């Protein structure tokens, strides 16, 4: 419910995965993947694990290609040509944050060559992965957000009207989010397409979760009215249009965190209400040893590379969560 | 003492800090002074005390002017016309980590502003203060600093510029350090002007020490090996041609994290060795209650100014040479 007590629940879950921690700084996953710990430098590192963050960093270093990318291990679909960007974006953040700045220097410049500079938009699908050129709204989102934490701001300016022509070509929003572009800047309808269910209860909410914090927190960076006015449309439309489950799946931890910084950013309490209820339904599925699981309840050494990955996010979500609540408390009162 | 019990003397000081913090955000100072929290964001940040670090934000935010200063409260001289903008390098380095876009890009947009084109030096005295123009290796290496932090490598580059300069152009470089050149870029040895006597036990290392952190961050940033020769030709002028109280003195931090992270980076162990002295000796003088005080020994609520600055300075880099002796312990097993 408090601010104390969402930092105290991700303190909980980074005490969890520091002491299972491996010597060469991977995270207790079941399989050695990039996806299971991308998260993991940026969200030790806001607990205060900096030498955890740190391990992170020394095991991320020695899987870099000289071209700034990880290409291996991946394993998972999703990291391969729906949002392959997404593990780079969040490493990127975790390495600059550290002052890893030759690391992060890499992983930037890699991500910038993903960039379609037509549209603004970063490619789904990584190199040597089959695919068409598409980007989509998390890729994009990531990218932009770890162009912000890198400074290079017109990198996440062109993000941002990428997403801004995404949202304002959707052909019949009220029921379908397509949440990916052709290669030429068009919104792409294709079945093989990330298409959230708005009307449903099908997950897949980040697809505009993501676009709403990184917009945000570009908001914050140049106070531009545009990136607001975006940010609080994607809010309005997944508070108002969308289904109870943007608010409820797990994926709903990014529309949370954004919810937190528009309120410390306009003081609304709609969207205190929409970040505490995030944050506090969080806590609720949080296990008691520390992590979080779909399945998994016992005492156990290691998880899936999901729920690992699951634990580091919601150390950053809970911790962003509830800095702005507190912060935005502070300022409005 | 290991990497392990220079990061829990960290979290004991940044505790200490926590439980008397105002409700405005403000560190427990006796004086409401911009110098004795400018290091707040950052050091409470690392810590994992991010609501904290948040507050101390709020705090400054509230105090920044149209142009990104902080101009007031300040009383120190030396944050006035020695090195007006080291406040400003740690609000900037410090917001940005914490993702506040919006303060660290006001912050670093007035600190460019003080930079004297010509020499890549920043000037020493703030608007209003009277001054010359010179520019200090204090005042540069903090901004070039913030700006890796930022993503304005130019700058930093530019900063590093201004160091070379005035290394190379060191007069009597066995007897005196002088730490400052004027508005043309010759290197300053009037009585006014900073002059470090380097065979005496007389404090004034950090004018030499932090231009060597900023140098190997900006090395790392870059591999550019200029800037490691340049960051190790300050390292050994300090250890061999420099007093003893060039890693005694309670500015010896900054040389400490420099020969950290140049561990880390070239495995040396002469630096592994530096580095684990000056983080033992700084964790030897806090105060068992967590803070760090010049000739305070009680269970005291607030500290004078100059303290609380080195108590929230000693969690940075207690933090910072402990993370990087760890991962060159990793790195170079």
């Amino acid at each position: 419910n408090s601010p104390h007590e969402l930092k105290n629940a991700a303190q909980r879950a980074a005490d969890w995965l520091v002491e299972r921690q491996r010597p060469n700084g991977a995270l207790p996953s079941r399989t050695a993947v990039i996806e299971s710990c991308y998260k993991g430098m940026w969200a030790l590192h806001t607990a205060g694990h900096t030498q955890a963050a740190s391990a992170v960093a020394d095991y991320v270093t020695s899987l870099l290609q000289p071209d700034g990318d990880i290409p291996q291990p991946r394993e998972e679909r999703y990291f391969l040509d729906v949002h392959y960007l997404y593990a780079n974006g969040y490493l990127t953040i975790g390495a600059h944050v550290l002052g890893r700045f030759g690391l992060s220097r890499k992983l930037m410049s890699f991500v910038e060559t993903m960039r379609n500079p037509a549209t603004g938009g970063f490619r789904s699908h990584g190199p040597a992965i089959p695919g068409d050129g598409r980007c989509d709204s998390v890729s994009t989102s990531i990218s932009g957000l770890a162009a912000l934490y890198t400074g290079r701001v017109d990198t996440a300016r062109s993000a941002a009207d990428f997403l801004g022509s995404l949202w304002v070509g959707q052909p019949d929003r009220k029921n379908v989010f397509h949440a990916v572009a052709d290669a030429s800047g068009a919104v792409l309808t294709s079945d093989d397409a990330v298409a959230v269910q708005v009307r449903k209860a099908e997950g897949d909410w980040y697809f505009i979760g993501l676009p709403a914090f990184f917009l945000t927190a570009l908001y914050e960076a140049t106070e531009d009215r545009a990136y607001l006015d975006l940010a609080t449309d994607l809010m309005t439309y997944m508070d108002e249009d969308c289904d109870e489950d943007a608010f409820v799946d797990s994926s709903c931890g990014k529309a949370g965190v954004a919810a937190a910084l528009l309120y410390r950013l306009t003081g609304r309490p709609r969207y205190r209400e929409i970040a505490e209820g995030i944050g506090t339904l969080l806590c609720e599925r949080q296990s008691p040893y520390g992590y979080w699981s779909e399945e998994e309840t016992g005492d156990v050494a290691d998880l899936f590379w999901g729920d690992l990955d699951m634990t580091a996010e919601y150390v950053l979500w809970l911790d962003l969560i509830g800095r702005n609540l507190a912060s935005g408390e502070r300022v409005w009162a």
